[PDB]
């Protein structure tokens, strides 16, 4: 597997490390995407281990609701991951747009959001990473998660907006975090802003570790009942994820079915 199997076209994104590429194989004429990392940054910090675990990770994964890993390869100075197409972009774009999302809208990517961290409980996975813009969207404007790099296993030990108080305060977590950045999101998407936001990293990480966020007047009782039981200080007080899918506002509002 060479560089030369595929054309590339224009950027769909671009990062520290490397860039994504829209790009078709072509023996196939498959339409894909192709992040291209760049050894050299990647040793630069010690996260050249953290990419082969998020590799690993996610080529493991099948779910409608996690963005696709179909496979890698590597040159001399390059790491190439080939991944599946989003072609409708971030839910980070989609909020921009929209400034805010209405109840239905924020309860079915709640639902997808759930569903598929439900599937990545169920074999021991966390992902911490869960902003908008590693949230993607397929043909049908279906939720993906994206952005395997920060993934790990068991417990284990940027902007801190979508980090629970456990990893700000360097403790050891689990697979609690997942459900504290869905309250974030939750959130984000009803009021248009991360509930911790602050124009310093300071005043930002003194919010998370005391929780403290206020909802505006359009929030309705049932968004603040679910957010506000994510966003507990204490993890074993977050509810479960079997929980937040059969929670009234969930059903009520989601059009789309729990897992
Ligand atoms: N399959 C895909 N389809 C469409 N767009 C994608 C995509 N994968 C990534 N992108 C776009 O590129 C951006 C960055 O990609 P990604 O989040 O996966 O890498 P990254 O966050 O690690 C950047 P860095 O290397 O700096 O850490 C995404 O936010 C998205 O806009
Ligand atoms: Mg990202």
């Amino acid at each position: 597997w060479a560089l030369e199997d595929f054309e590339i076209g224009r950027p769909l994104g671009k990062g520290k490390f490397g860039n994504v590429y829209l790009a078709r194989e072509k023996q196939s004429k498959f339409i894909l995407a192709l992040k291209v990392l760049f050894k050299a940054q990647l040793e630069k910090a010690g996260v050249e281990h953290q990419l082969r675990r998020e590799v690993e990770i996610q080529s493991h994964l099948r779910h409608p609701n996690i963005l696709r890993l179909y496979g890698y390869f590597h040159d001399a100075t390059r790491v190439y991951l080939i991944l599946e197409y989003a072609p409708l972009g971030t839910v980070y774009r989609e909020l921009q747009k929209l400034s805010k999302f209405d109840e239905q809208r924020t309860a079915t990517y709640i639902t997808e959001l759930a569903n598929a961290l439900s599937y990545c409980h169920s074999k021991r996975v966390i992902h911490r990473d869960i902003k908008p813009e590693n949230l993607l969207l397929g043909s049908a404007g279906e939720l993906k998660i994206a952005d395997f790099g920060w993934s790990v296993h068991a417990p284990s030990s940027g902007t801190l907006d979508y980090l629970p108080p456990e990893m700000i305060e360097g403790r050891m977590h689990d697979e609690k975090v997942d459900l504290w950045s869905l309250g974030v999101l939750c959130y984000e998407f009803l009021v248009g802003k991360p509930p911790f936001e602050a124009n310093t990293y300071q005043e930002t990480y003194k919010r998370i570790s005391r929780v403290e966020f206020t909802f505006p007047d359009f929030v309705t009782e049932g968004a603040r009942d679910l957010i506000s039981r994510l966003l507990k200080h204490n993890p074993s007080q977050r509810p479960m994820l079997r929980e937040v899918l059969e929670h009234p506002w969930i059903t009520a509002n989601s059009s789309k079915p729990s897992n």
